[PDB]
């Protein structure tokens, strides 16, 4: 797919920005700030649905959007065999969805 | 010589948004997929600069972008007297690439 791949002949491959996707709260923030727990989401797909760590989170936010949460606190993650299981409980900040421009 | 008036494509609209909420990777994915440790960011605040967990997330994303990591991992966001100390490690996908092809 596409052209120009660039082999590993370049010893130094540096990339800044690249539009990050970082957004979640840990056990501390939940207990400290007292967030709004909006339920639970869990991944349970057949093996090759997740080709990389990128795939995983793309399916996590996918479920989070359907829920209407702002963060998800992952509690369990294992391969249960041919199926991959990742369980995360969903939290919102102090209200329903911060940053009032993400509606689609 | 064989004139056949064929081929009609009414293809319209291809919107690339997918801009959701709630992302980031946790401990299990890091240890499982073996993610790229790109460093550690410490959010050191004094007084009431941060009002909500949202603002913390803002600063976490701010620092991670400039570090070259897509996801952070909060290991301890706590208060230190008049100061606020949030310790988060920065991780990038085990591939160093992105969802886009070629920029450099």
């Amino acid at each position: 797919m596409k052209k120009r791949i660039i082999a590993a002949a370049l010893l130094a491959t540096v990339a800044s920005f690249s539009t990050l996707a970082a957004e979640q709260v840990s056990k501390q923030e939940i207990s400290h700030f007292k967030l709004v727990k909006v339920g639970t989401i869990n991944v349970s797909q057949s093996g090759g649905q997740i080709s990389s760590p990128s795939d995983l989170r793309e399916k996590l936010s996918e479920l989070a959007d359907a829920k209407g949460g702002k963060y998800y606190h992952i509690i369990a993650a294992r391969e249960h065999g041919p199926n991959f299981e990742a369980v995360a409980e969903v939290y919102n900040d102090a209200t329903k969805l911060e940053h009032h421009h993400h509606h689609h």
